[PDB]
């Protein structure tokens, strides 16, 4: 029945936004900044992703603006007007910059 | 440096319209309708994504696909100027034999 | 859980190998050459079955460029290893540098 | 051209091995587990287990070592390689492109260079 599905590293601009809804699930959404083809260059790209619960909490936690991120999950569109956004399934920081502490829960 | 890659399986919501560039290179836009099954079953919402294929790769497309095609689409997502939207740059694209077949034509 | 999806664009290497079971169930079995011109050739072997196989079978033959979907998944053949396949879920010629006539089902 | 990108999400079988070559830059091989969630009559199945060898170079290889242990849950993007390992076999590696620790079950520190 059709699908889709997403990778995408890029930056945070800026840190994670976090809140509930009704129920007590947890609701992040941050915007990634890709810029296609470190030489030559692109057209900055920003994603809006979603992620929810246990995750979106960890993540509020973990990351700040400007942090390199590995993200995935599948397109999603927001609502006369339409958005394409990202049902995030899974996201870490990219330790192609960076190092990090991790703490299993 | 990030980057973004992406791979959708849809129906083709119209046939294919061929057009042109200040160069020549043959472009060919075209939107992907699809609609994917969740957890509780349930199809949630459609999706439409606007694709973008290229020479001769879009020549072949124009060629053989219809509206209401079921093809599988690669690429990267890419952004257009509003005052903005999400568009895929196909890399490759192909009819799903999933509900059909076909004759396969090489050049 | 884990995320063990790939997509992969190559040519058959060889005609498909149609195929049935006890059961009357389709199933065929083929290898996708694809070279990541920077190379060193990629042998993915993968599996489909039912309608779908049919189908392919049909339609696809050597030397075909196809644009497959699905997840790897790891074959025992284990003496003095494992391999790993590929579960096809969708497959399709690439209209890269050909044309087909579709005939929906 | 072929296309054989993948992301995979899985944990580290063992603490990275870090290494070096005759040029002193860094080099990693670790094992992604990965277990796919399988449906059917439903109701949630695991499977089999898959195993992928990935290899990270250079700076991204220091940063992983230092960074990841044993059983990580990380989120690994990059191309499928062949290489010639019955006498000469060959094994399906990934050239890993980028490396993370999924936040799914985990917070992290991170330090920026």
């Amino acid at each position: 029945a059709g699908d889709t599905t997403i990778t995408i590293v890029g930056n945070l601009t800026a840190d994670p936004e976090l809140r509930f809804t009704s129920s007590g699930a947890a609701v992040v959404n941050f915007t990634v900044a890709s810029t296609p083809r470190e030489w030559k260059d692109g057209e900055a790209l920003f994603l809006r992703c979603n992620i929810w619960r246990e995750a979106a909490e960890n993540v509020a936690e973990s990351l700040t603006r400007g942090a390199r991120v590995i993200v995935t999950g599948r397109l999603k569109q927001r609502s006369k007007r339409t958005v394409v956004e990202v049902e995030v399934d899974e996201i870490g920081p990219s330790l192609r910059y960076a190092t990090a502490k991790v703490n299993k829960a």
